[PDB]
């Protein structure tokens, strides 16, 4: 082990939870990569990559869970891998992975604003928006489609239990953009008189199905019986190696539901599930909406190639 | 003309104090049942007319509320013909009082025998999802249960006034094992449910259903994962009207006056009460005189009151 | 039979006089007259008379659809009576007063069907039509007229144009107009509230038999979500099927596709087909808007039984 | 002393004629842009491969910019730089460099030359003797498919949809009809009504989207939709320059007089719109099969054909773009 | 005080020597002609209540029988008609002796019937795909080939009890021309079917198909292909319950008994006899008085069998 | 100059000596590698001529098999990117022979790992439905059942040759509880089925699935039922062909109707005994294959990746 310190705290930070969020965690590994490449006390071109390695294990380990955080590192170090086994230089090596890493992070840090970009396009003036949870990048297309003096108005689902919409809603009048709160359970009811349906994604599958806050996919399921396009606005870093559709129906504190005080006064034998997420299938999604552009879900698996060199060699690249 | 038996009862109707599809309904059979018990008629001529506006009366004092005109359709179609064929007073003041107490008969015991034929159909081992709170859905459920049948049920949260809450405790306290969940969760869990069991508002001519928010959504994933769907119903819901191709309810509903006070001028919040399942996300439609397609709607409309095309209230002109 | 049937019949056969609702109440008229004016001095000698007016004016027209049903009206109500052991004159007033009956509704039904078809359409609402058809238009003036501010998109209608005649007739009374050639139905059907459309005729299951192009418009309507609506008057109800054997009705003049001068600069081996109608089955019919008002496809055969006493196991009224 | 201009006055010849619309159908003016391509780098006055590179660039640019609503043009361009930009990454010299240009837009001339006739063969491949066939608009890929299989001996009967406002199907029945193929002429209202004994659609495409959706004549949409209605085999016919990477239009109303002449509409209240859109899009669902030069391949596999065709993946730059 | 004739027939329907869903109908109906042809009874009241008795009888050999009940209620639904109408002995048995041989007739001619309501729907050059032996269905194909049509006819083995064989030499006997092939490439031929054409055991009253297993698995790559999928069945076929949302056979029908005994004892072979089709994947029904959508269904039970929304049947109090 | 032992198994292959699916391929791999082992080459050039003949005669044996043509691929490929690199003799013959050797391993231990990624994706309590006989379909439920996973299997008896019997019988023995049922059954009992795993006897460019008639019929049901279905495939059973835009198989009419009993049906009618079905991907979740689970769309990338197929270049060996 001959890590830099650097990196040992940025995956304290990771590991603990002080970096939170798909964007900024991404961002932080590849800048830790990229701290190790630059201070390294290496002489060959093996002893650093063999480091190189040694702290993408380290950083990958923090959290098993993260999504963003196992696809910073095999961006880095696919390209690094590349590079390496192409019989690269000491120097040569370095810049590699230098160069991938603070093209990732610029990347990411303006993932925002092109998938707003991007999806605006997709946005029409007098365009009803219907959206769920809250979502940085659903939100950003909504916003930048206003401030293309495009003539929008979004319908705010409530998004029990937590309720993100109220965050949502509040956030989106803020820019002046007009706002009607309702409850999930009348997604359908005004599906009638939507014309776009924008959400956000905690992850996307393989399969190009979409994990994402509960009522996700019953909105996604009637806007697709109402030929509503649905678009789904997600970064790269966010597509998932494997499935879910079928593997995994993470279940929540049950007194988001029902407040500690009022449960204890329920009876036994009722029994409060609150699960986080559900997946929507790809069919009932259009496009997702990416900083590098829109496509339809079942391409899930060519994003997974061509960013974090995915295939089923199954070896991730610090690995062998 | 009319007896203050009647207006006794339209007034509580009118101002909510008799509330309830159920007991509404029944008030305005009595209602009329009394104006028929309680009248001096000289001959057919002056007994008829003098209830037209016994009908008319009670019918005028909620022109909303669906359980009411169904109830007077009821007698006063049984009046109307026989009275067309010619009868006297005790012939025609006789058909009235008689179906005025089978109604209001057949309703004391409409919950209690759409329980009965709702069970048929809920096996053991049977995981049930609901939502609001229907007197008819639960019947059938505690029903099931108390046929020795091992069910389990899926209560809705039902926003915005939460109902489940309401449903969940009630079920639980009948011994029955019941799983909480918001809205949202609908689809997620309609992968391990094997019937739905839900009320009603009202229903159309075409079949369609017209319930609390939230309804058509379990039926369209119920439909989306070929699981049977069943809506429990009592007749006098039928409404002889078209519903498909709006109700809203009060905002602070759903957000808290003081809490609304706060948020921003640009921002509505909308509270519709229900909205529309289609007949094809609806398998059967359980009645207190056995289960019928939702598309058969129209006929129970003809049988029970006396509903044709070229229509024309049976207690007008 | 009298003069005043005979005269009639031929007014009819050398279609001198057309329109579903004309030559219904012309139909109803001769037999009315029938009764007014027979010198019978017998009931069954009278009843022979009326079966002879009828089975006259049947064979003018079988193809027309409103003429026999306002001979079974008036002859259904005739028969009934009759076989109940009814006198010369209290048949002849039955006939007289059913021809009346029928008559006085088939002048009121396009007014009906208009009020009816108007409460089932909202303030704001697009109509897309196609052909010209007066019950259909009677439904967007009346709804125009409650002071709903509609937008109607009118469908070219081709071979003969007249999607013309609607948009002007439309716009004339002051409601807006949106004109497009019949291939635009699907694309903007994403638009459109609601599809009211006219009938040629109805089937015995609620299936229409209306202008070519109603089936597809109605296809795409059924696609959409689309409440659609046929305007149409009892006496278009057929007993005839579509599920059984294969019927497909009249075939028009190649003329009216290409005019005879361009025609004869063809290739003598392209053949121009120009069927009259298509059928819409009734699973794309939300309701049908007759003058006694709204009803579901499948309630077709009710109307022909309790209007026209149609029997499937019966005969016709005025035979044997 | 190596004097010269960066670009070749071929390729600002060729390219204005794309701009003035002197060079117009998909094929030629892809045809036009590769060999322009072609033509750069055969007589580039460079020295060194990275000048070269860079003229190179300049020339796609150029061309890229002559009409931006052209749908072939940038695949021509992407196919031909896609594989320079390979080559000159992967450290070619001046004449490795040259070569592979130059072979890519001869491979692409080629292809493109030969795509209506292979297009037909890919498409007979599913015509059997007897097939009534039902078309829509004018479409070049798609008469082939139809003349190809009646070449093949295969008895086939054509029912050609009328295609309004500017009625091309008229020259659809007598081009068919002058082959030799029997033909119905319909109007287009009539789809549904014939669906049920058509046996194959086959239409053609302005351009296939990256779901696989199909930008085509108004109308091919609802033929399309009763053509899945029946389960009809329904086909599309497209070379792959016509292969989009973005969504649904990508981008049209044209002239109300296509539809009204203005004698007849100066005579209608201003309280008429008349809409006239080129085109509708038809959902890959509605789809069976696009034909290609390439082969037959499902809609949803038009992602495939922009990745491998013209190196298309997702980046912020094209080819030719520093 | 039932006459001896029904008692007869009645336990003839009980052990079975009367079979089949026509033979049963027709039986049980000749039963209530009898007992009004021999009544001797010289009341109108007691003569009803007498035939009240017979249909209770023969209701009640075979409660699970489709056709015989019926029978009984297209008899004593025109029976109770009359007689609560205030007719005499003499109409009243008229009315029930002609309802009676009505029926028997209708029920004599209905493959006739049902035959040649579906050959309409059979167009020259067609291709047919059936499955188990059906005479409804085989009476289609055997009149539109007799029609002068020229038509294949698919017929799928139909396991475990190989009726596909006799079908298939059936079809043949007439020269008609037949492909015999597996269940399983029921979907892999669909793409060359232009009409399916199946019979049924019973048809529920929301218009589902209860038939031989498989028949479902057909009818659903039917509808995948929107291929025209008919239903023949008689009406007395038609039930008033729902099936939807059964009898188990002997699983040495699957495997041989003298086989079943080798293979270890963790193995189950269930063999069921029918399963469900839903309504959504038929198009029509083709019954001896016509060709009906599935949702047609109620029409019938209403319209030939007098059902309604009531509790009780037509020879119960 | 093709090697002894290379006429010697192009042979067994030829005469059907050799047969199934793994067992050609690795014996084609094999095959390869003895000629590298075994080559009396001068130079790379002439070695690889050796190579690129000795591929050629394997193959033209049954031009139209699926696993033996990946099989040359894969060796191929890898020698022919080698060979162009500039790669000398000793080099390239390295290349073939651990290439061939990967391939062979890789393909012994298929069935185990198939089932230990398909095993992945079944969970406890489960019900699976299955047909024919199928040893990786079989493969996941087994190791399914060994993982403490309580499992039922519902076994299609899968006419006319019966193959439910013996999948019955097998999964009997490792102890996992059968459900033997008619084909006609499917749908009826896909309403209690949680998953679907079957086999295939390939699987095209487009996804779709080549398997014993009445395969496509379940999964058919399994879509209508949102059942999760799954297809066990080796890699080497993707076919660089397409189906999209005729019979593929008609196997001997005797499998359904036996001769003593068929002689004496008459003309009119005709027994048809199709081998297989054609399953739409779109009625497939994923496909398992050795390497892990991929979604049915993706065929088209294993063939480029692990057999370096594309459609605009030759086959390996050609030229
Ligand atoms: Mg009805
Ligand atoms: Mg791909």
């Amino acid at each position: 082990m001959a890590v830099v310190k650097e990196v040992l705290e940025i995956a304290e930070k990771i590991k603990n939870m002080e970096i939170r969020g798909a964007g900024k965690i991404a961002r932080s590994a590849a800048y830790a990569l990229q701290l190790q490449a630059e201070k390294s006390k290496a002489t060959n071109v093996d002893e650093f990559w063999k480091e190189m390695k040694q702290a993408a294990k380290i950083l990958f380990e923090t959290r098993p869970t993260a999504v963003s955080l196992p696809n910073a590192l095999r961006y880095v170090m696919h390209r690094g891998k590349i590079a390496y086994s192409s019989g690269a230089d000491l120097e040569q090596l370095r810049f590699v992975i230098i160069n991938a890493a603070k093209e990732f992070i610029h990347n990411s840090e303006k993932a925002l604003e092109r998938i707003g970009e991007f999806g605006a396009k997709r946005i029409e003036d007098g365009d009803v928006i219907m959206t769920h949870c809250h979502s940085k990048a659903a939100i950003s297309v909504m916003k930048t489609a206003w401030e293309q003096g495009k003539d929008i108005k979004v319908i705010v689902t409530e998004t029990r239990p937590k309720w993100q919409g109220k965050i949502t809603a509040k956030e989106l009048a803020s820019y002046g953009i007009p706002v009607i709160y309702v409850v999930d359970s009348a997604a359908r009811h005004y599906m009638k008189m939507t014309d776009k349906v924008v959400m956000g994604a905690d992850s996307i599958t393989v399969n190009g199905a979409v994990i994402n806050k509960i009522g996700t996919a019953l909105i996604a399921l009637t806007a697709k019986e109402h030929r509503v396009w649905t678009m789904i606005a997600a970064e790269t870093y966010k597509f998932h190696p494997e499935t879910m559709l079928g593997q995994l129906v993470e279940m929540r504190d049950p007194t988001e539901v029902i407040p500690e005080d009022e449960l204890k006064t329920w009876p036994k034998n009722i029994e409060v599930w609150n699960p986080a997420f559900d997946v929507t299938p790809p069919e009932y999604v259009d496009v997702i909406i990416t900083e590098r552009g829109i496509i339809p879900p079942y391409a899930a698996i060519d994003i997974l190639r061509e960013e974090f060199g995915w295939a089923l060699k199954y070896t991730e690249p610090w690995e062998d």
